[PDB]
Formats: structure tokens, sequence, C-alpha cells
């Protein structure tokens, strides 16, 4: 329970407007490109306070290649069926910068009609109190837009694996 | 997939408070004279921000008559059983004006007690990436109030059929 | 279909944030005096402002009695299980009143404690224009403490006769 | 169905945005720090305010220990998997004091990491006016996050018991 029990915390906490159910295979959806970009900024803003937000024992991790933060990366085609995949790599530093310049890159300029999707992948590291048991869960925030439909699938994905417990900063302690 | 996720698409983006899913035969309703004519000039407006709202593929195209933009249409019974029906036409030039001067004609003085129905219609032109395949869709929003029975009843219809790759602009391009 | 139209029309008018489905053997409910108190003025001015609000083909009609506008009546336990009815008469001059001396009257100060129900009732007059045929809707709402539970229950009741059409007066006309 | 139907008005009385159905064994959850604090703080709010909200014919009771008003008791692990016990007070005068300053004490300081739960228990006394027969309503919140999950499980519990008809104050009498 304590993995799962997390990754539904996590749709609550990452997914701007998240009713509490899945809508099919997605979580959530958007149909405009106003609500794309709150629900984008809404999963990294929360990634960025969460310490004042999570009631769970947590703490922010290492991502698989020792970045840290958050890495968005987008798929959108070529300008002349060429996929481009872009990437940029948020850590903790950039996202308490003020005035927050990470926002104004030409990265987050976002071009629906050629956009295929933007993904958000983060590590958080937690403790099963109740039992103690250290878990890395590996987070993806996936905007599907491969459809070209008008409508952005939103998806939460979370693999979470029990490692030694190594990681000491957990939020508010 | 393509033809009949954007009509789920375009209710989200033409009919106001949609909830995601249709009343009954129709998309939504409403019970009063304000919510009647907000969800109208909600309609209209979508129509001309479209470029800056649809995630979509998307751009507008002609009407069947070649006129450009919507048509609005209005049943109501004459001033004195016999049904009369007025037309107007908004182009994109008539919904970017300032002071928009089409919302102050007599046409959108509704008087409800008589008015058995107003009809929204136009053409969008889509592309399917994924596959290119590219589709006129002729959508039409119907305010049914033919019943007089204090509701009207809101049905968006889309008829989407393929056809030769000709019009370039797609918004965001 | 018209007068049981009608009806639901009625409920969205009349009952204040009215979901479109009964809750169970009545329409909606309340459980704190400020929400009683919204409920039971906003019917009254839904009623007070009818013409400017109303979609379907109808007008005021007089009541049972001859009194004209709406029939307010509570009943409560008298101060000293002996039950007391009070009633108020509302016409049209009334509550267009300015200031609305109505609503200060002592008849609206409510003791919840020992409040039985309270009962809005009052006649709309409707054209069926499909078919004409005029019907009298006999219309009352009931605000039911009576369990004594913490939740009041508001009931539409509609009783709706074919009338000869003599009546002139429909809103918007 | 008197004292179960209390139960009912209760949960909408105390449990901040309850939807007025029960999310699975419990009412409803939280997912934040802020809304943990604003879900506490309310319910005691409401409590305070009970005379000015309840529709009901209530009344304070004294809780089993015969002290007035509400005891909050919460249980965290330990500075240093033994379980810390804290419990304090507010009694009618505390919740009325300006400022009130009960709000700023270290007891309200919470560790959400470390927190397994927030408790909230007082009695209040109802009469059944419909059949008289006194209630002592012996009511607890309980803000469970021993799963430390991220989500806080909010219940709500009343049992009621029949008593003499003893206590004469009835809010709005
Ligand atoms: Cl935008
Ligand atoms: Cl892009
Ligand atoms: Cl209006
Ligand atoms: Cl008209
Ligand atoms: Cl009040
Ligand atoms: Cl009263
Ligand atoms: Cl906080
Ligand atoms: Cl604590
Ligand atoms: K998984
Ligand atoms: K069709
Ligand atoms: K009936
Ligand atoms: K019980």
């Amino acid at each position: 329970a304590f993995k799962e029990d997390n990754t539904v915390a996590f749709k609550h906490l990452f997914l701007k407007g998240y009713s509490g159910t899945d809508e099919d295979d997605y979580s959530c959806s958007v149909y405009t490109q106003e609500d794309a970009y709150e629900s984008i900024f809404f999963a990294i803003n929360q990634y960025h306070q969460l310490k004042d937000i999570t009631l769970g024992t947590l703490g922010y991790g290492e991502n698989e290649d020792n970045r840290i933060g958050l890495k968005v990366c987008k798929q959108h085609y070529k300008k002349g069926n060429d996929v481009e995949l872009d990437c940029v790599q948020l850590d903790l530093q950039d996202l308490s910068k003020k005035p927050p310049d990470w926002k104004n890159s030409s990265f987050f300029r976002l071009e629906f009609y050629r956009l295929l999707q933007v993904e958000i992948s983060f590590h958080l590291k937690g403790i099963d109190l109740q039992t103690p048991d250290c878990y890395v869960f590996q987070n993806t925030i996936i905007f599907d837009n491969k459809a070209h439909s008008g409508k952005i699938k939103i998806y939460f994905d979370s693999d979470a694996k029990i490692e030694e417990c190594k990681d000491l900063n957990i939020f508010g302690s």
C-alpha cells in the first residue's frame, strides 16, 4: 500500500485540478493552450514548493543521470515526419531564482500544432514509517499530444523501488 | 479516431461550461436568458480567438456558400404559427472590430417566448499528422428552444469529410 | 412533456444551487441557517425577476384565493407540542419596493430550533406553443424541517392543469 | 432516524468541503499541509459558531471528564518508534478570545512527516421534538495520517445515547 498510496497523493499534488479519479488510461486532460501551460507550470511549481505541501515522509532524490531537480523534455516535428527531442534540466536553484528565468526560455514557447509531447521526470525518496523501508519514486508526468485531436492527455507514472536508507533530508524535519 | 476525437475537443472549446459528458441527446442546457446569451456569445468568442485556444492542427475553412466566418441563424414565430428565419454572417473582420458592432445588432435582441432556435454554423479544416489526411469539419451549434419548456437544449453537430490538402493556414504555424 | 418539462426548468429557476438531479424524494437540502435563508430569499427573488430569467412562454397567475404574488407560510411550535401557522402575502409591488421592507418583517426572523416548515406557493400560467393549450401551474416550494435533524429538505411541487386561454401577459411580449 | 440523521448534518457542519458522500471508510481527505490546517481549523471554528449555524435542536454538552468545549489530541513519533500523545482543551472562552491565542500555541505547529493523527472530540446535546427524547452525541473528528502515504483520511464518528432531559440551553432559544 505505501508505494501505491503515495502515487495517489502525487496525482493530487502535481496534476492541476485532478478530480481524484482517472479519466481513462490517463489521469486528466486539457483542451486549450492556456490550460496546457497552466498544468505544466503547476506541476513544476508544486515540485519547487514540495516541502510546504506534502503530508508524506518524503525528500528530493537524484535522477538516474545524477542531475538534480526536474528533467523537462519535449518532442515536436522538425521545421521541415522527423521528430526532434529537446530537454532542459531545472534544478532547485533554477526554480528558486527571482526572476525565474527558466520560464522565459525558448524551450517553454510551445508550438502546439507540431508538439507531440512534453515529459517532466524526477525522483522522490520516501520512508515507510508505519513498518524502516526506504523507497525511491521514479516519477514521470506525460502531456501527450500525439493524437493531435485537440486534447492533451495527462499521465502520471510512478515506479517505486526499495533502496538503502542513505539520503537524510525529509521535508519538515 | 481523428475526426471523432476532434468533435470531443470542439464541445470543450465551444460549449460554455461543458462538463465533458453529454446530458442526453444534447451536450448541455440552459434555463435562463442570461445563460442562453452567455453560451451563444461564448461559442462566437471562442471561434474568434480559436488560434490562441486550440491544441489541434486546425485552421478556419470557407462555408458551403463561400462566405467566411460564422453563419448565425434564428427561427421565431412571426409577430402576427408562421415561422420566420433570419440569418447574419459574422466574418473574421466583423468579430475583430472594436467596438464589436455585431453584438449590438437587432438580430441579437432575442425574444425567448417566441424563439424556436438559434443555429451557429462554420467550417474548420484539420490535418491528421499522426497518419497526411486533411479533413473539413462542418460544425453546427444548435440552441434548441422548440419545446418552449423553459429549457434550451444545446447540440454540437460535426460532419467531417476527407478533402485535398489545399488550405495552408494552420493556427500557430 | 410540456407540463413535466416546465417542472424541471422551475427547479433550476427557483432552487438555489440545484444540481439538476433530485437528492432523494426532495430536490435539495441545506444544513446551515445562512444557507436556509439564502435558499428562501433566492426563490422569492427569482419569482420577483421571472420576466428577465425564464426561457419559457409564461406569465404570473392569480392564486386560488385571488391574492397576487407569493404566499409564504411557516409552521412552528408555539412559545409554551401546539403548532402555529403564520402566513404573509408578497405581491408584485411588495417585491419591487425599495427598500424591500418585506425582508425586515418579523415573519422572516426564523427560529430554526422550533421551525417545522416554510412553504412558498404561487401560480404561473404557460402556453404550449409547440401544439394552443394554456396551463395553470400551482407551484409550492417546501423547506421541510419536521425531522429537526439539522437538515432542511427542499421540495418543489407543481400541479399543472389545462385552462382557458384568458390571461394575456407573457414575459418578453 | 434522529441520531443517524444528525450525524449526516454534523459531517456537513464540521468537515470542510464535505461532498455529501463518504469517500470510502472515511468521509473525506486532504493531500496538502495547507488543506490539513484549513480542515482542522474549520471544524474548530464551526464548533465555536455552532449556535449561528445549526438548523437542529442542539446545545453544547460537557465531556466525559467534565471539561467543556473541545479536546484536541495529537499523536506523533518522539524526537529520538515511540509515540507521544499531547492534548489541549479549548473551552468556549478560549475560542471566543480576541486575539484567539489558542491558534498560536506550539500544539498547532504540526510536523506532518512524524504526525500520526489529530483527534477533535466534543459532546453535543439534542432533543428529538418530532417524538421528548434527549440525546447526548459523543463526536470525534479523526485526521488520520498513520499510513504516512501523503493522504490524511478524515473520519467523523458520533455515538449517540438517550439521556435525561436536564441541560436547558438549545441554540436560538
Ligand atoms: Cl495561451
Ligand atoms: Cl514545441
Ligand atoms: Cl438577460
Ligand atoms: Cl428572436
Ligand atoms: Cl444566519
Ligand atoms: Cl419561525
Ligand atoms: Cl502550510
Ligand atoms: Cl505534530
Ligand atoms: K508503475
Ligand atoms: K456526425
Ligand atoms: K404533481
Ligand atoms: K457510531
